[PDB]
């Protein structure tokens, strides 16, 4: 599969063809306040410099694939283990991630993806209610230079070629991620490239990580993709909510 032509998804996977996809444009006036929504924790997410982390471009992403022990809940009894985070982003000039907000796209999105710990593998979790758990934030440009970011971001250059990959140290993940773990809109979708499973439970953050203008260049132009074409606007187009109501953390 590749984005931007053939093959049709459907085609790849019928549950591209469901009623209840991601990604989506929230509204937040037609989000509805559910208090029961509490902070994220993330446990074991400061991660020593060893063992190395395997960084990837595998043609539709930059992925990094995360250890064992990184631990995460929605809720008390709602509980994940974190299996890899990637990026969606755009091109000069244009915004490139998959969430959007009253239709505004922002620059663009990390995803950092969950199993549930009910699941010892992925493919036994998906379509399953809850089944996987995916954590969404915007990136949006600031005037300094994303520390946690520039780890992955100078790296680009050694896999600039689509299915090359390099090691890095481990990191502190969550300075990846916004610090506001309170603010959230929560809502069940599906896996936003094929096989586009449904029964995820995706978390898209209020607050957005702030990237420099270089950062978000060197992202958006440095990775080549299927073909001799760069990796860009790899980005899926917002999805019906089909009458499913995104929940809000807040009022
Ligand atoms: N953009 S996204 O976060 O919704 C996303 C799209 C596809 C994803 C994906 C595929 N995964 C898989 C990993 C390992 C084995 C798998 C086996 C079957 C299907 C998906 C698998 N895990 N996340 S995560
Ligand atoms: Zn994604």
């Amino acid at each position: 599969w590749r984005y931007g032509g053939d093959p049709p998804w459907p085609r790849v996977s019928p549950a591209c063809a469901g009623r209840f996809q991601s990604p989506v444009d929230i509204r937040p006036q037609l989000a509805a306040f559910s208090p029961a929504l509490r902070p994220l924790e993330l446990l074991g997410f400061q991660l020593p410099p060893l063992p190395e982390l395997r960084l990837r471009n595998n043609g539709h992403s930059v992925q990094l694939t995360l250890p064992p022990g990184l631990e995460m809940a929605l809720g008390p009894g709602r509980e994940y283990r974190a299996l890899q985070l990637h990026l969606h982003w755009g091109a000069a000039g244009r915004p490139g991630s998959e969430h959007t907000v009253e239709g505004h796209r922002f620059p663009a999105e990390i995803h950092v993806v969950h199993l549930s710990t009910a699941f010892a593998r992925v493919d036994e979790a998906l379509g399953r209610p809850g089944g996987l758990a995916v954590l969404a934030a915007f990136l949006e440009e600031g005037p300094e230079e994303n520390s946690a970011y520039e780890q992955l971001l100078s790296r680009l250059e050694e896999i600039a070629e689509e299915g090359s990959e390099t090691q890095v140290p481990g990191l502190d993940i969550s300075a990846l991620l916004p610090s506001d773990f309170s603010r959230y809109f929560q809502y069940e979708g599906s896996l936003t490239t094929p096989p586009c499973a449904q029964g995820v439970i995706w978390t898209v953050f209020n607050q957005t990580v702030m990237l420099s203008a270089k950062q978000l260049h060197t992202l958006s132009d440095t990775l080549w993709g299927p073909g001799d074409s760069r990796l860009q606007l790899n980005f899926r187009a917002t999805q019906p909510l089909n009458g499913r109501v995104i929940e809000a953390s807040f009022p």
